[PDB]
């Protein structure tokens, strides 16, 4: 964080800064007097006001506060209706790229002062100036504070109701106004919140103050720049407590019960049939929150609000219902093809041709679509831990090997063997993609993803290296044995050197120690220091690294799979044509209101811990 | 859960409901008087209650509570009285087949409201009115909400001990009144406990009450519909604290004291003497609560409830009495059945002939009784944790195997090697099922069967996988060496190539890379690839999948290990005669009662972490 100047920097117009700065009075008010006619013996107060910064007198005192600032605001403002230049100083503007916008409002609501604050609104103070400078707008969370640059979201983004309760009640406030983000008090609301569950979090309490009082639809529905309501802004950031409360937001009171999103229906002990609203919940629209959610958009906090309510039954009842029929038939459809893959080229020539012609069929029938799945892929999603697109490069790898094979076969350039015998290697270990399906395989294959990179990456990078240093040094000693004959050699070139020393890793092959060394004492201290660095500092450090891998994960293990087996419930869903998915929860109930455009959802939730802790009290 | 039909749905008849439903009485009183004589200008009041179900005002209004709710009830009454027809509307039914008997009274008891409750009932309503709809009698514990059908169990069931306390004084309420499964007012409270240890369970502590209430021997000995007691039920549903309760409770008061089934006879300091009641405990009789308890009947909760005293020392003086004098029994004859197994067939020609006759007339002995416990077996066992049942095959097919073997001898199919060297190899693995009589191995063989199911599968079914593609992979690239020699062809089949792959994993034999495979440099890159796989990403993730294993559980091997000692108790008594289950714990003591049929135990118990801390105060 570097800002290029300084708010208030405590380092013959100086004496007024330097009187509200210590917060003196008396050197001052004799002092004003004195400079209340240095303009008549000269419509422009220039002399009070700073000229590098826009910071006048009024900004100093309030960004130096005292016990003895009250006593110094009263006069300040008193000087400027003399003059009768009280709407350019009460309305100063800062000028530096930094902060930018900023007003004395701002400063007073800042400094968690309500008297000041309601006086300066009182003398009639911009309300609803916007501090669109680079510093209350900052590029990342770290480089400055954003609070939604408006001096209401100010006193809401701080802790203060009563500032913001007054601000309400004032005519001249425009609630739905939207800083330079695109944003509104919710949205900024929604981006200052945390995920982590706080005791006392005032953004959800304010967040009921500030949306009960407007009491409409148009705080909520109001898009962003990017283009996202306050519902799923949340969902973008990672707010689980807002989503929740959002999500499942129930006003008892009348006139104002449009205002919610979950219409209990009836309750009998444990059992509650809650009706819950998803008008921008389903995929039906783009960008819902069900989809943002689901994809790498929420960063480490997706699970524990993947499973509120009103969208966690929307992806049971998207699997129930016709995500597993297809993951079936997507297992047997590809099984099949790996099958004839196999089987029609183990026997090959050193009528079954339709079976050749189904892998014909089908192999472009991969690579059009991971073909087109590539396209909509990026590289934010490509290199990541969640990222569900290696399997995307390898579908396409093991679909464009088998093209590619037949192409050389009729054609015959005695390589069509080279690439599709690689297709059988690579397809059956794309048959671990489909096993997602099962629980306890499915957390299988998320440890072997998380070992095969946290570990095995880093082992073999150190191994390579350990195995070009050995493998030149052991090769380098070993001169030409005579005769002209290929004894001697087992160490003689460079491959030849580090293949011998590959399987003395494994364990395959015998261990001579007269292999024709120049240095026969040399030879041998290279290669039993070769496999103490390997065999005993490696691969025993090897299961060691791996331990702390499946140990911290174990507990995770199964979160992940279900993130896994949540994304391709959707990646399913948008593969049906637009007819195929006229398949919908239910139709449009649970108000009256505009003719009544809820599409609603009834989940019935027995609930049966919390109902037996609320009848023992 | 899904329900056809919502039992309340706030979505010239409908101003009743819609009055009663928002507790206006305004609009509602004087309506009220002019449906008075709509009836009479037309015995049958249809209009006031709805038609597609049984739900009446007096429902809608109790469903719908507000503050203003009283205020509507008892002029809501007294409408019905002037018409005469209080009968049928207080006891109004429910019609739905969801929620089928539900009255008024049992909306007024659920909705924790004393006072309309009591108004009902000496208004004459319904007690004991079942409410025997498919929610009240869910096929789950999640398909709706059982509570015994009963308005008493309902109050019973919820935490309101005063409506219970007023319907236990009521002289129509019947106790001792079975709903559609059977079940009580005790078998009810056991079934909506918890094993969970819980602060403040209302549970336990109204089981006291109805039953002192009651007084007698007839809540706790009637059956179930499947046949149960309320003190087999909790074992049945390991309810721990319940079981805890029921087989030591001891009244202290007399006239009560034969509802005791702990008689406490003498204390002095730590030691004291108490004097269980074992009627129903013992397996005597058929489904005791021991017998039900140490099978798998009970989920995730056994040990905590199998420490119990009445039935922890039950099977402590089963084991030091007979059991322990038929495991070596079984072990002995067992063990010299395999070594002569063995002998006689090691020796086998390319008079000790009566030791072959003892393995043909114990194989038939061991298959005899193999055969019958798999008809006994179920498929609910069969594939479980603590099955015990994958001892029951194994132990068949060593010993179907022998007497199929020799079926060939004679016959001479020339297969009789076929099947009895198996046997060996197989009877000296059945060898290991004998070791849980020591705690320090039969632990040990509890650790192999969780990592033998957990890990060792897994890793096999993936590397099956690599097996078949990379073996199909490599056998495919190679060609017939010319010639026609046998040279040339170390991965010249399915079968060699599988089998070499197979030796590149253990490590056995040499890594030959001029395998006359037509292209060299991609046999080696499918080689040097396969070895990372397995060997660098499997067996040493292997070694680290079974930790993950072997922490979680040793804390629990011990444990485990009791309950399969605890089953071959019982499974060894029931293999006793009628004659020889002679020997029980004691006679009839402790009451003089139904003339003494009171089948008793003494057990002392000497505790000192106890007595030392009540001491301390
Ligand atoms: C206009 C022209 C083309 C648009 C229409 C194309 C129709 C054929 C597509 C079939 C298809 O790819 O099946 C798919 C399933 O889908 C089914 O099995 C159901 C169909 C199989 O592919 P997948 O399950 O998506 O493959 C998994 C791998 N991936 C997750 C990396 C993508
Ligand atoms: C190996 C991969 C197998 C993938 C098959 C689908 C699948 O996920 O299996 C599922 C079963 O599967 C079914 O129940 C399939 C139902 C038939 C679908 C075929 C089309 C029907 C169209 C009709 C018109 C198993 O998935 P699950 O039940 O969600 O997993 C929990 C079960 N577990 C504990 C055993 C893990
Ligand atoms: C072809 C891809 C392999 C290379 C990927 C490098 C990507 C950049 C490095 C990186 O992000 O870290 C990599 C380091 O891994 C290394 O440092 C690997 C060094 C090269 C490996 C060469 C092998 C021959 C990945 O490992 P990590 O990020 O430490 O793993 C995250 C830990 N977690 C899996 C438990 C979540
Ligand atoms: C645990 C560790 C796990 C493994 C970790 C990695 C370790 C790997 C060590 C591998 C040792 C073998 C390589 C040297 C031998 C060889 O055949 O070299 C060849 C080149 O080399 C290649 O073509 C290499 C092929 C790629 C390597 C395998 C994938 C690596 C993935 C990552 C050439 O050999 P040559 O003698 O010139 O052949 C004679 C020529 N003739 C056939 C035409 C007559
Ligand atoms: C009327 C006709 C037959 C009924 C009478 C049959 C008498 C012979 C039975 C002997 C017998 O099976 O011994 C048993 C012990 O038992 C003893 O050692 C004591 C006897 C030995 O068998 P087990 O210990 O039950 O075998 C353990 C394996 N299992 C736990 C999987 C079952
Ligand atoms: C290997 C399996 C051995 C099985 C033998 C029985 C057995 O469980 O051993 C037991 C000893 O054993 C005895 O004390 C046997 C008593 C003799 C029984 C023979 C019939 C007597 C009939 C007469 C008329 C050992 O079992 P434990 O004492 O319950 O285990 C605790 C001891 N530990 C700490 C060493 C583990
Ligand atoms: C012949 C029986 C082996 C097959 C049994 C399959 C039974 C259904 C799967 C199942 O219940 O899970 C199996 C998975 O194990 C697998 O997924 C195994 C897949 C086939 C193995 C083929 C090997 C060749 C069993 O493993 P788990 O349930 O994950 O283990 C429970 C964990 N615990 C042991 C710590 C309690
Ligand atoms: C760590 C991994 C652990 C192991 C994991 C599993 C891995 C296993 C790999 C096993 C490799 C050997 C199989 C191929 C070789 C073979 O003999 O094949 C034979 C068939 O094959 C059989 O008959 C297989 C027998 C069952 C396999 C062993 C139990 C698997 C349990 C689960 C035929 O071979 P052939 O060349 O036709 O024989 C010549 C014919 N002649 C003899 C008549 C002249
Ligand atoms: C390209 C062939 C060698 C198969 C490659 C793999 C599968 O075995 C990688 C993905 C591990
Ligand atoms: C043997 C390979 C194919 C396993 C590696 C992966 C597949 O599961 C990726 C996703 C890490
Ligand atoms: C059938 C023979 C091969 C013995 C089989 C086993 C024992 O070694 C399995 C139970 C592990
Ligand atoms: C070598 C085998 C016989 C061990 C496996 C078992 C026996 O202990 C079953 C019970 C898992």
């Amino acid at each position: 964080p570097v800002f290029s100047k300084p708010m208030d920097s405590n380092i013959l117009k100086k004496r007024i800064f330097a009187a509200v700065s210590e917060g003196c009075v008396e050197e001052l008010v004799e002092l004003l007097v004195e400079l209340q006619e240095l303009c008549r013996r000269r419509f422009l107060m220039h002399k009070l006001t700073a000229s590098d910064t826009g910071k006048t007198c009024l900004m100093k005192a309030l960004l130096n506060i005292n016990p003895n600032t009250k006593e110094i605001v009263r006069i300040l403002l008193a000087f400027a209706e003399e003059n009768d230049i009280l709407g350019r100083f009460i309305n100063a503007e800062y000028t530096e790229e930094a902060y930018e916008g900023q007003t004395a409002l701002n400063i007073a609501i800042e400094r968690r002062q309500g008297d000041i604050a309601a006086l300066l609104i009182a003398a009639g103070a911009d309300v609803n100036a916007h501090a669109k400078g680079a510093f209350f707008n900052p590029k990342y969370q770290h480089e400055g504070f954003y609070f939604g640059e408006t001096p209401l979201a100010l006193a809401a983004c701080t802790n203060q109701p009563e500032i913001v309760q007054l601000l309400m009640e004032h005519e001249q406030t425009d609630i739905t106004s939207r800083d330079s983000r695109g944003n509104n008090i919710l949205h900024a609301l929604v981006t200052v919140a945390e995920d982590f569950k706080t005791q006392n979090d005032f953004v959800k309490r304010m967040y009921d103050m500030i949306l009960l009082r407007s009491g409409n639809w148009e705080l909520e529905t109001t898009r962003n720049n990017d283009g996202l309501t306050p519902l799923q802004l949340a969902a973008k950031m990672g707010k689980a407590e807002i989503l929740k409360y959002i999500l499942s937001r129930e006003i008892k009171e009348k006139r104002l019960r449009s205002l919610s999103r979950k219409f209990t229906d009836w309750a009998y002990g444990p059992v509650s049939s809650s009706l819950y609203d998803l008008t921008n919940v389903d995929t039906t629209t783009d960008n819902s929150v069900l989809e943002i959610t689901v994809y790498n958009t929420n960063i480490d906090n997706r699970h524990e609000m993947l499973t509120l309510e009103p969208l966690h039954t929307l992806l049971h009842m998207k699997w129930k219902k016709f995500a597993k029929h297809m993951f079936f038939l997507s297992f047997c459809f590809y099984f099949f093809y790996n099958i004839t893959l196999t089987l029609v080229s183990y026997y090959r020539p050193r009528l079954q041709l339709l079976g050749r012609m189904f892998v014909l069929i089908w192999a472009m029938c991969i690579s059009v679509k991971e073909g087109i799945a590539i396209f909509l892929l990026r590289p934010s999603d490509l290199q990541s831990i969640l990222s569900d697109a290696w399997f995307h490069f390898v579908f396409f790898i093991q679909a464009v090997l088998v093209i590619l094979s037949v192409f050389l076969y009729l054609f015959a350039y005695k390589e069509y063997l080279a690439c599709l015998v690689l297709a059988m290697a690579l397809g059956w270990a794309n048959m671990l993609y489909y096993t997602r399906g099962f629980q306890s395989m499915g957390m299988y294959s998320v440890m072997i993803q998380k070992v095969i990179l946290h570990d095995v990456l880093k082992f073999l990078f150190v191994y390579i290296v350990f195995l070009l240093g050995f493998g030149v040094a052991l090769a380098s000693l070993i001169e030409k044995c005579p005769k002209d004959n290929k004894d001697c050699s087992s160490y003689g070139s460079f491959s030849d050197a580090v293949l011998e020393l590959f399987k003395l890793t494994i364990g395959l092959g015998d261990l001579n120690i007269q292999q024709n060394s120049k240095y026969p004492i040399l030879f041998l201290f290279l290669l039993i220091t070769y496999v103490i660095l390997t065999f005993v500092l490696l691969l025993n450090m090897l299961i060691a690294l791996m331990g702390e891998t499946v140990e911290n994960v174990s507990k995770e293990s199964e979160r992940i799979w279900r993130l896994q087996r949540a994304r391709t419930i959707l990646e399913f869903e948008k593969m049906l044509p637009e007819w195929l998915r006229s398949r919908f929860r239910m139709g449009e109930l649970c108000k009256v209101a505009e003719d009544d455009f809820r599409l609603c959802l009834r989940i019935n939730e027995v609930k049966w811990t919390e109902w037996k802790t609320h009848v023992s009290f």
